[PDB]
């Protein structure tokens, strides 16, 4: 079945687990279709074996460096004459966010990966990464198309390229998702003729269907307020409000809001690391450069969270591995837990992706999202219980990098990490 597994580090693993090469070095794999934000070309192609027959590279224009001859060798060579590239050109500061790889190996057996890092090995190694993996799937003749299968297709279609068409997409068709029936695929995409991001995600919510309400959020980027004039959070002034009903498509202000929260017992909650979080990490600042959340010229708007919502929460020191100490992760998880320590354990949905909080990333009902992105929705009606295990303690549903429970941020001296 699927699995959630903690991506192995060169520094933090120097002396279960996965690593880029289990996934690619597999002698038996044949074909290998990659999406991803950014590419280091030798660095990955490392990763392979001389039997891959096809390497298919999905990616923005300039986030694919190639590799100088200097670094090249005979076996790397081999590899590289089997890659096909087919490049999206985006807006300015619009990304193909998306991380995902769908192999095809000996027999018709196909498996599907969402890795929460790019291909390179600064990324992979440094912020703690972790790799959801599908069950062993196989081709075959299929009968109704698993809801996952369905949106996967959907996404695939919205790129509006014939390479993919043809070359993706037609592959993607001849695989039974039968043992995917119960998950769900979620994603968001510039496409202006398909419905995605918050706004589907919504719908899906809905669709799929006293006591405390716990919506949490791990990201390694915390987008800006939604608005110029006023302070106003993707995560507690609309996606929680939608969700939990207090508003309906056809923003609250902050106070409205939070007496509402408070009449309803609803609880948020964002990961996200501090700045002396970083002083007890192995690689100390190394992996700090992928976590960003710039509210030094909008002081307001960061006070209102950390004070107002009091939604900041930090991982456990008494729960950490030596190894890896208070490394942020660089994955990004959204879940809903009702309650009436233990809390997270079981939860009504969760969903793992690329996604960071943004509006770039998940748009808002009216706007829709800049990005593409993709992630794996688990939900309790689907499966009653959606089980949840902290990797820092290492069968569930599905693995946390983070400590269960994490802990609020100290209002008397906790900071946000600011870049």
């Amino acid at each position: 079945g699927a699995v959630f597994k903690l991506m192995k580090s060169d520094f933090y693993e120097r002396e279960d687990m996965i690593t880029l090469k289990d996934i690619f070095g597999t002698e038996t794999l044949k074909r290998s279709i990659l999406f991803s934000f950014q590419y280091e070309l030798d660095f990955l192609l490392r990763q392979f074996h001389q039997n891959v027959e096809n390497i298919t590279i999905v990616g923005q224009k300039g986030t694919i460096m190639p590799i100088e001859a200097r670094a090249m060798d005979a076996t790397l060579a081999v590899i590289l004459k089997k890659v096909k590239l087919i490049e999206i050109t985006m807006p300015p500061f619009a990304s193909h966010h998306t991380k995902l790889i769908i192999n095809f190996y000996d027999n018709g057996e196909c498996k599907i990966f969402l890795p929460s890092n790019n291909f390179t090995s600064m990324e992979t190694n440094l912020p703690q990464q972790v790799c959801w993996c599908s069950p062993l799937l196989k081709i075959g003749k299929e009968g109704l198309p698993v809801p996952f299968k369905r949106s996967l297709i959907e996404y695939l279609n919205s790129y509006h390229l014939k390479d993919i068409d043809e070359l993706i997409t037609k592959s993607v068709e001849e695989v039974n998702f039968a043992p995917l029936s119960e998950l769900e695929f979620v994603y968001s995409t510039p496409s202006k003729f398909q419905s995605s991001g918050l706004l589907s995600f919504y719908n899906k919510l809905e669709k799929l269907s006293d006591t405390a309400k716990h919506y949490l959020c791990q990201t390694s980027s915390i987008g800006t307020s939604l608005s110029r004039a006023r302070d106003e959070n993707l995560w507690t002034h609309l996606m929680i409000p939608l969700f939990t009903g207090i508003m309906s498509p056809p923003i609250l202000p902050t106070n409205s809001l939070i007496n509402e929260y408070s009449q309803r017992k609803i609880k948020p909650y964002i990961i996200f690391p501090t700045e002396q979080e970083f002083v007890t990490s192995p690689l100390k600042w190394s992996s700090s450069g992928w976590f960003h959340f710039q509210y030094l010229q909008k002081k307001s708007y960061y006070e209102m969270l950390r004070n107002k919502f009091k939604v900041f929460y930090k991982q456990d020191p008494a729960m950490v591995t030596r190894r890896r100490g208070t490394t942020p992760a660089h994955s990004k998880f959204y879940m809903h837990c009702a309650t009436n320590s233990q809390v997270f354990k079981e939860l009504e949905w969760c969903l793992y992706t690329s996604a960071n909080l943004s509006q770039t990333a998940w748009g808002t009902v009216s706007r829709k999202p800049r990005n593409y992105e993709a992630g794996v929705l688990y939900h309790s009606r689907r499966l009653r219980k959606v089980t949840c295990r902290t990797f820092t303690r290492d069968p569930t549903h599905v693995a946390v990098p983070f400590t269960l429970p994490v802990i609020p941020y100290d209002l008397a001296e906790d900071e946000c990490f600011c870049l």
